[PDB]
């Protein structure tokens, strides 16, 4: 049973940015959503905060987790789990301090958990080049997005799974809103956009006395917890590097994949899908330079200088894979 | 035998308002829709310039009005009839005139045909706040309007239902785009946003020297084919009075039978949904002073004066509903 002080011991960097999250997994038997989600609800005192029963927590993780697809090299629970520490420590920014409600944070990290569940490996394009039924169900908008949120929320009416019984009406009704918003906004054709009113609020950052940011209405809050998620979801390349390679290495497989079943079909390959014609290490730097360093730049100004050590490992990962390209 | 003889004659006026669409649903064994739509089609010549199949066309045609509740007393087949040919009037209007190409003509008039379909005859909210499988689905956004789309889509993969199986690719996923554009904006939700691009565009009026508008962009254009759909869904104040009551009786049918649902539950009964509060009279001259009125005036300052006539019927309507109030 020693195993489990050794899984214990690792949790002990549940509050650390690189946190060992493929040790975790296999330390805790493919659990690594469950025990980094239950770590971080006990850290954060959400189960008495909220009166969640111990054993429904689990139970409701345990599921969460079961659907998550094993057979996914990327969208799966060790990404899920990620996502959730991820954003766990960026709640923790101390220009942040005091300045969501536990049932915002409670929101966020509810949100990382269910944000990519039930993906089946293949792209919001895919589904609806393919007259996918997803597709079909979802109008061709948001269409994963939206069936993480369905099966997130429907999770909940398995047997002893309801995690947010004991809470009101109205906070389940508040609770519920803010986790729509917050996963539609990890669908990366809302990129650009959500960028654009992060900057417009770094251009009009207001701070309290106490020095935290100051965010006095729902639009201001949730925007702040949509690009929070963003980009816990986007932080592989500022992980330490043996991090980040594991994970491109997974995101390669899952696109060679798709590219394979884009051209067993006789559609256009997806860009980088085409493993006949792909370039890891150019993408990577593209993927930093276009998008990752451009959102985490403008986070790190949001909650200056806390996110500077973040920034600095981003920059050293697009150096590193830059040398790799000579 | 006779009726359809009498069938027949009241077809002939299928491109003027105030059709006789309740004679014409009975005197069709209740297929107002099937037979209002081949019309159409015929009327604008749209079985040949798409080839559609006409015997694929009364095979859809009649799977999506089965799919019509023949229980709900306003959100069925006949509004769906109505809502039809009031958009193919619409499209009709000389400020108008052969602006919108054939497959933006062929987008509205199928959008109208869906875009209530399987309705249960409850209002988005309703869903929302009983956690219905639908609201708990589509996350509480544009519940019915996304159902609507999914279940009109997914009838053509019946058999022999497939009425575009010969537009090319990029007709069917240009037409799939406004399909779902426009039935998404017949939720009130979207009244006032759509109401205000309607404002803004009157404002920023561009015409010929006949007068007819011009409309480069696809955003100006939807918008446009949005708020015609929009004024067509709510074109019941703006009938021959005879029509517009009939339409009155089943709408406070439909939303008293919500009500005493509201009440078995035991829920805060939606606006005039009460029948032991109601005032059916002063609820539609609110309606029309508030939601119907102020879209048709901007609708009609938009192709102005082409609208003077429908404008002033429903004037009119709203001063016989007024003089009903005692
Ligand atoms: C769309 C541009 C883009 O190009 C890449 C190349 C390598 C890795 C990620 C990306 C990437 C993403 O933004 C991205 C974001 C999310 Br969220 C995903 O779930 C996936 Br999959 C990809
Ligand atoms: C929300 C205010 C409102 O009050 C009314 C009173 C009588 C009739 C219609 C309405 C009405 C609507 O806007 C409306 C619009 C559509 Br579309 C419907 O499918 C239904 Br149901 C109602
Ligand atoms: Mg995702
Ligand atoms: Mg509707
Ligand atoms: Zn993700
Ligand atoms: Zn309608």
């Amino acid at each position: 049973t020693e195993q489990e002080d050794v899984l214990a011991k690792e949790l002990e960097d549940v509050n650390k940015w690189g946190l060992h999250v493929f040790r975790i997994a296999e330390l805790s038997g493919n659990r690594p959503l469950t025990v980094i989600m239950h770590t971080i609800f006990q850290e954060r005192d959400l189960l008495k905060t909220f009166k969640i029963p111990v054993d429904t927590l689990i139970t409701y993780l345990m599921t969460l987790e079961d659907h998550y697809h094993a057979d996914v090299a990327y969208h799966n629970n060790i990404h899920a789990a990620d996502v959730v520490q991820s954003t766990h420590v960026l709640l923790s920014t101390p220009a942040l301090e005091a300045v969501f409600t536990d049932l915002e944070i409670l929101a966020a990290i509810f949100a990382s958990a269910i944000h990519d569940v039930d993906h089946p490996g293949v792209s919001n394009q895919f589904l609806i080049n393919t007259n996918s039924e997803l597709a079909l169900m979802y109008n061709d908008s948001s269409v994963l997005e939206n069936h993480h949120l369905a099966v997130g929320f429907k999770l909940l009416q398995e047997e002893n799974c309801d995690i947010f019984q004991n809470l009101t009406k109205k906070q389940r009704q508040s609770l519920r809103k803010m986790v729509i918003d917050i996963v539609l906004a990890t669908d990366m054709s809302k990129h650009m956009n959500l960028l654009a009113d992060l900057k417009t609020m770094v251009e009009t950052k207001k701070v309290t006395s106490s020095g935290v940011l100051l965010l006095d209405n729902y639009s201001d809050r949730i925007q702040v917890l949509q690009n929070m998620v963003h980009c816990a979801d986007l932080s592989n390349p500022t992980k330490p590097l043996q991090l980040y390679r594991q994970w491109t290495d997974r995101i390669m497989e899952e696109f060679f994949r798709q590219g394979d079943r884009e051209r067993e079909r006789g559609m256009e390959i997806s860009p980088m899908c085409d493993k006949h014609n792909a370039s890891v290490e150019k993408s990577q730097v593209g993927f930093i330079d276009y998008i990752v360093h451009p959102l985490w730049e403008t986070w790190a100004d949001l909650v200056h200088p806390d996110a500077q050590d973040i920034l600095d490992t981003l920059e050293d990962n697009r150096e590193w894979y830059q040398s790799t390209i000579p």
